[PDB]
């Protein structure tokens, strides 16, 4: 029987589009007057995050904001214009302001809370993802939150997903994972035993789904399958 259903964040409730938009502010802030194109700018952040962020999938967790402020340094110097040396701060204030949930989020997560340990596991730097989720209002709809500066991992490493468990006093077996991602999520969910949920929206990774033990397109499909395995 499942008695857990875990979360991962950006881009399973945290919407993608939302965090296009929220990137762009970052950017036109950096960016001032300067000549750029600020969604060309936009366009090579993400490319270079994306890539950077590849290398570390399931190795030893290193700040997420030493990452991305080594990108936008690259890209500062690349384009001429001056890195911001308070640019972990504006990104966090973007984040605050302007971040959107899935329209359905808080109905999922209030339904499942009192019957199910609700928890996030999630490739983050914890104080800023705290203070990420409180401008986002959801920071108390959890049981558990699991971080890979916690686990001292990133995804798919099995120790961040073992954390997890552990601090919701459970096995694998008994938990779902939900995310976005069918090989950092599903695949890293499923070394431990859990029943994996991959949330594709648009169905746009169909190449990828039989990585995974469950596909949905909304996150109120999630309790019907907890039902439906319990």
């Amino acid at each position: 029987m499942i008695r857990a259903v875990f979360f991962d964040f950006v881009g399973t409730l945290l919407s993608v589009e939302g965090e296009a938009k929220t990137h762009l502010k970052i950017m036109e802030e950096v960016l001032g007057d300067y000549p750029l194109n600020p969604k060309t700018l936009l366009d090579e952040y993400e490319k270079l995050t994306r890539e950077a962020f590849s290398n570390y999938a399931g190795k030893p967790y290193r700040p997420i904001r030493d990452i991305e402020e080594e990108v936008m340094r690259k890209l500062a110097e690349k384009y001429g214009f001056k890195y911001p040396e308070n640019f972990w701060e504006i990104h966090l204030r973007m984040h605050q302001r302007y971040g959107e949930l899935y329209p359905e989020v808080v109905e999922v997560l209030k339904s499942l809370k009192g019957k199910y340990h609700v928890g996030m596991i999630t490739d983050s730097d914890t104080e800023y993802l705290m203070a990420h989720l409180d401008a986002l209002g959801i920071k108390d709809l959890f049981d558990s939150i699991t971080t890979s500066e916690e686990a001292g991992f990133f995804k798919p490493h099995p120790r961040i997903f073992e954390l997890a468990l552990k601090k919701a006093g459970v096995k694998g077996e008994e938990a779902v994972y939900v995310g976005d991602n069918p090989v950092k999520d599903c695949g890293g969910s499923k070394n431990l035993g859990m029943t994996s949920i991959l949330l594709d929206r648009k169905g746009e990774k169909r190449e990828f789904w039989d990585k995974c033990d469950f596909i949905v397109s909304d996150l109120r499909e999630v309790i019907k399958i907890v039902d439906e395995l319990n």
